[PDB]
């Protein structure tokens, strides 16, 4: 129902206009990306080396990308301040171009008309949010904020549900993570970061990632008590995330997965999975929860210390979240 | 000085050799495997995929394989106990065929005029050792004794250091491992092992290790302590060890890097490494210490409770620690 | 209509079990395969990293392998003619073990009471089909033939229409090909083709192939034109085929393109594929098309030397020709 | 003995510093790229994941950067005409950044002082030379020259060898090439080059290259008589050229073998190489070879078609080219 911008037409821009398509909870009227004409946005969102064709119809016609039949408004600007969402109808603007992050950058949408905005991507400063976890904290006043980042979306609908029922004194998470646009196929430049120049396919690369800190901001009480890191390696897609806690209150590890199995077939449906197969990453190929518990998969030392490992789909679970968060404001207009 | 003689010509008994001719703390004098003929050992032992050609001559002649102007006796028996080890003059048999890994089966080299056996790999009953850790409990009535695993010899030096200094009241340990010999290009029966019956190249997959659990023989402190699994990613060679500990006494995260550096140059000079480099997995290719700490991707959440990285060329490091093993055994003769 | 045994539950076996009842041309009845149970197989059919978690339903119940509610007979025998296909009701047998080849050695189908038995593999004496292109002559004389190879399939269509049209004086052919269950993960042990031990994830490794000599079976006039090789890729699925061959008669690369399009419309639809799209490996994935000529990668030097580009499926095309053509040899009857 | 500047440190240009000092043809006296500042140089110089870390001594003193003991001056232009390179006391000048390709912007390095000009890519105007073929041809009235390419420098040596002793009639080439920098690691734009942005990891990439008409400038009775295009596949390093040439003279492959074996032993020595083993493309990392036919790839049709096999390391061997030019440039002066 409300009519949505992306500004950066890249691997969540397009599976994000993949999942509102699929999904039909919001409606794409505009697309922005300097670096993508539309001839070429036909071929890029039409062909998937990671999720295949996409299913359904895509063509351009008359200057407009038309997925389904539905007619999108295509600009070419550099500029975020100077691209006319209002004179598209493009209410939310997706901030996915990786590069304006904090409210000031991504407040520049506001200047052409957009009403709202949410950053696909953590944010120095933007109220950040989960669904399942803090989504209901929203509230309309907000017009710039952030829906985090992907082993975010992983972590906390985990850690709420471990948190919320013995308790997180402390923990170190690790995330497994397959590589992204950011990192480079032979040893290259990457002055800020020495080590994610490195050639992506050759190495595993330890990677620093605020997403264990960030799960304090979205769970208030756990604020202090989580820090990680991350390796990427060598995969298209799919990541998994390694959480090592002490819990305050002891817990079977049976105990455990009873919790989890239950929050996942209730009040987490769709965000937090949980299974016992023997499960490898290309099975959440597709994926669209935020987090799958691996029950096979964890360990447990004693009833105070345990390790919970968690699967996602690093494109896709990500991506179906920004559409249910910009699905929710929506109905509080 | 002393004479060895090499069961098994795979990635750790050709590296065995590798190790033993670069170093030349020893010197093979004979070879079985009965699935590698002559003329293939010359193949396989001077090209590697993962290490490089060989660093010197290697060539057949008169039946024997001859390594840098030192001939080798070949042998293609199928059963140990058939292998006539004192008629080549092996003194010590490395045993690394992986299929005989216990007291009774690798007692069979002893038949054929073997003195001591060394097994290349963990054991349900043969003492294990680990250069640096217990390796001064080796005494002359052993006969048949264990290096233990790749990983636990990556574990334990770092474990011993950790725990003497601060003591590890309980870890739980994780090990991004890089592909091996026993897992399938492309989804294939493992029966006993699901997961890993399926495409290496394509997935993060995980596994059961008793590295952690090893630790606790070799370091009896620590036994019951630790546990650990490990995730398989499409890397060729180098591993990294990823131990979440807490310790008893407070430890700094500059106090814990002062007390490894200091070890890395002491006692545990050569086994146990220490670098503050923006280092990635490629960088301990070829490199011949058990272990090597990653000071900068190290995390403290606090003075109890840290994640501690180690890297290890899962096949080099531990192909030199057999041959110092065999070297430390003959200096006690 | 017609009822099929499956030998060897692999990656054809599975994929033609998937194709069969995808298409629902023939009936599976009974699968063999010594190294995988009953509740293996279930999890080895249902989760693919290769084409992705089946649709449709599969469970074990009663003894049966069940799938879309059709009960399916397992067999457990390593000997071949101590399977009762009969009993099971299997009319037709699918040789896809990769040990059973021969006339003779598939012949063993036919104690256990299989009517015939179609080789999924080259054959060394068996009569050689490749739908589209010869599949006509088969008769109900022969009770054992080959449905050739993954590269004869695709080179074979595309070879036939070049030479209707224009005629081949002679050609050579190389193809990329993705690995495959035979190679290794890591240098190992490959005594009778060295460079296929080689570790596949590392290395570009050349390879022999009887693929194009074997167009010349099918396509007789074309017998002793064609000769080829393969180059083994990393990519775990989708191969291609680079054909350099002289024309008899004069053919601009739009006269190609007009005749092989022709084709893919009209007699050879659905095995013959076209395309002008700027097209990688993965957007074949899944495709089922035995060969899609590659009209923008091809070149022409002049009217009579030219270079095709085609690029196949190896595992999803050809398993769905081998359905293809039991479901062909049943109208026969 | 001749003083050298590069213009940008990256693959090529990193590697002809290493090609320099390992064999000391010429001295590199100065360095400029922008994008890497002097202590980032000293870690993408000393630590490589393709080959390895650097043999010798790597620091950075007084604003120098210093390679086994010899200063080197760095810059930090972005403009080449700004860059004082006759100051730093280098005659010669790599220009290996790859946007500075043609002679007018190629020819900015000399406003600064510099002599001459050798670009390590393709040239649109520049005449470019390959060591073995027609480096003879480059006379003293030539300040700026190109080097050609990698495949051109695999193909050119490779076809004078047959060209000279059984004529090119002509001929068609494939290469299958490992994955570079311009490539990308998952789906991202590529606005001129369509394929190239797709996932390098994840798929057989065709793509466009004039490498075989190419040679037709350094060879120029071949001009016209060749074209060819590449396969990009995942591999970090090393590719190979596949030739299929029609010859006018009769030659039997043994003979193929004879002249190109003695070639290699003779006036192409170091640049033509020629193997009998059986060899896949890790075989050939930090291989200084142009061009190694590989006898037991190849194959023959008849006595006038042929499709001959070609290895070389895509980095290693054209740096080393690089450094020869130069060397024979400074011989002539
Ligand atoms: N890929 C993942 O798994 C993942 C998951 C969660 C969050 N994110 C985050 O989403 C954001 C985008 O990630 P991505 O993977 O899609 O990267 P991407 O490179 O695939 O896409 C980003 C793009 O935005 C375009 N762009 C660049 N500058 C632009 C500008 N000024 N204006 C408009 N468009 C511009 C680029 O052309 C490109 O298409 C990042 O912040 C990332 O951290 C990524
Ligand atoms: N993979 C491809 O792309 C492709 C394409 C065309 C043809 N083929 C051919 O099909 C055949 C099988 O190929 P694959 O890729 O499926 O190999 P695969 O290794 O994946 O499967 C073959 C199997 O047969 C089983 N098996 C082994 N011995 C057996 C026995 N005595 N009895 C019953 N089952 C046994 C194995 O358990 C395994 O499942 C080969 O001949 C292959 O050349 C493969
Ligand atoms: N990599 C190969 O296998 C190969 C083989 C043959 C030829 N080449 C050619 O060599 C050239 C470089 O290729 P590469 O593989 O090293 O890629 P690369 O990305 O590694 O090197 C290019 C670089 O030059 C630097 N640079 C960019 N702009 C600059 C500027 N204005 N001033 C100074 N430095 C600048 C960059 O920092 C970067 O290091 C290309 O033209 C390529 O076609 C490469
Ligand atoms: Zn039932
Ligand atoms: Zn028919
Ligand atoms: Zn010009």
């Amino acid at each position: 129902k409300v009519k949505v911008g992306v500004n950066g037409f890249g691997r969540i821009g397009r599976l994000v206009t993949r999942a509102a398509f699929n999904s039909g909870k919001v409606d794409i009227v505009a697309i922005n990306d300097p670096f993508i004409d539309l001839n070429y946005m036909v071929y890029m969102f039409q062909y998937d080396s990671t999720h295949g064709k996409f299913h359904g119809t895509v063509k351009a016609e008359n200057g407009k990308l038309v997925i389904n039949g539905n007619p999108i408004t295509i600009f070419q600007e550099r500029d975020p301040s100077k691209i006319k969402w209002g004179d598209a109808g493009a209410e939310y603007v997706v901030e996915s171009t990786g590069v304006f992050t904090t409210m000031e950058k991504a407040g520049a949408h506001l200047q052409g008309g957009a009403k709202r905005v949410i950053i696909s991507a953590p944010s120095a400063d933007a109220p950040m949010f989960v669904m399942g976890v803090n989504h209901e904290k929203y509230d309309n006043s907000l017009k710039i904020i952030s829906n985090a980042s992907c082993t975010t979306n992983c972590l906390a609908p985990l850690a709420k549900v471990i948190h919320d029922n013995f308790g997180i004194v402390e923990g170190l998470m690790t995330t497994v993570h397959a590589i992204t646009a950011t990192q480079k196929t032979v040893d290259g430049p990457s002055g800020k970061l020495w080590r994610d120049g490195r050639g992506a396919l050759q190495n595993i690369i330890p990677a620093s990632t605020g997403a264990a800190k960030a799960v304090g901001k979205v769970i208030p009480e756990l604020n202090g008590k989580l820090k990680g890191m991350a390796f990427r390696v060598p995969t298209a897609n799919v990541s998994v995330v390694d959480l090592t806690c002490r819990l305050e209150k002891p817990a079977k590890y049976d105990d455990i997965k009873k919790v989890v199995k239950q929050a996942s077939e209730g009040p987490l449906k769709g965000i937090l999975g949980y299974t016992e197969h023997q499960v490898v990453s290309s099975d959440f190929n597709s994926d669209t929860h935020s987090s799958t518990f691996d029950a096979g998969a964890g360990i447990a030392l004693n009833d105070h210390f345990v390790k919970l490992i968690s699967w996602y789909d690093n494109e896709f679970g990500y991506s179906n979240r920004v559409v249910d968060l910009m699905a929710h404001m929506a109905s509080k207009e």
